[PDB]
């Protein structure tokens, strides 16, 4: 069971949570980089996991994660659960099966989440207080779809993107250690936007060279061409999407 509590959370407790999540998600290594399982050879009973996000012993939610892409597909508050509009059809057969399950009106893509939130990722604060507020909001069952979408933008980045990217888990750690919320910087956004592209480059690489180049953005909004296994930014990957075997 994978739990994270916001009560007295520390840099270390958050790090240990992300480490446990990464260990459960890893399906193998490719070029020494962890990769998620190939969905075509994965047994469906092994496809979905839960994380408990708690503010106290009496206030908590669960989030359901698809191990094939580390993406949040649903959440649960008590006897009621809510699935992203684009959740795989099998998710509701394995996650929160003892609840009344509902479909959310928005997809889990940032495009649709930002549309419903009326805010972009860059405008939405991340950190312990944002997560605490989101846990409370989901547990309360409030019907405000704008805030549901905003809350998922927070959770997705602090859980799923953090699991995928060492840069992001470390930035959340720093926020917790300092007690200072943050808005995702241009490098964080570009990592989120290019996870599948970086995963593909690594896995398709020949002689360490990507067939399909990947253009990232650094903190100073500078465009960076990543076309090699040895590029420094490749080291930021903690979990890759499965694309192909070498």
């Amino acid at each position: 069971p994978i739990k994270f509590s916001t009560e007295g959370a520390t840099s270390q407790s958050y790090k240990q949570f992300i480490e446990a999540l990464r260990e459960r998600l890893r399906g193998g290594l490719i070029h020494d980089i962890p990769v998620l399982p190939d969905p075509t050879t994965l047994q469906e009973r092994n496809r979905y996991i839960t994380v408990e996000l708690s503010n106290s012993d009496t206030e908590s939610i669960e989030v359901g994660i698809d191990v094939t892409n580390a993406y949040v597909v649903a959440y649960r508050a008590g006897t009621q659960s809510h699935f992203l509009r684009d959740a795989p059809s099998s998710a509701s057969d394995y996650l929160f099966t003892g609840t009344d399950q509902h479909s959310l009106p928005f997809y889990g893509t940032y495009g649709d989440l930002e549309r419903w939130a009326h805010q972009s990722r860059q405008q939405i604060p991340l950190g312990l207080q944002a997560l605490t507020h989101g846990i409370s909001f989901f547990r309360s069952g409030g019907n405000d779809n704008e805030e549901k979408a905003r809350t998922l933008i927070v959770i997705i980045q602090m859980v799923a993107e953090a699991a995928r990217f060492r840069y992001i888990s470390n930035r959340v750690r720093v926020s917790i250690q300092t007690g200072t919320a943050f808005q995702p910087d241009a490098a964080m956004i570009s990592l989120e936007n290019n996870w599948d592209n970086l995963s593909r480059g690594v896995q398709e690489s020949v002689q360490d060279t990507f067939p399909n180049q990947v253009t990232l953005t650094n903190i100073r909004n500078e465009p960076v061409i990543v076309d090699s296994l040895s590029h420094p930014t490749v080291a930021v990957l903690a979990l890759m999407l499965f694309v192909c075997n070498p």
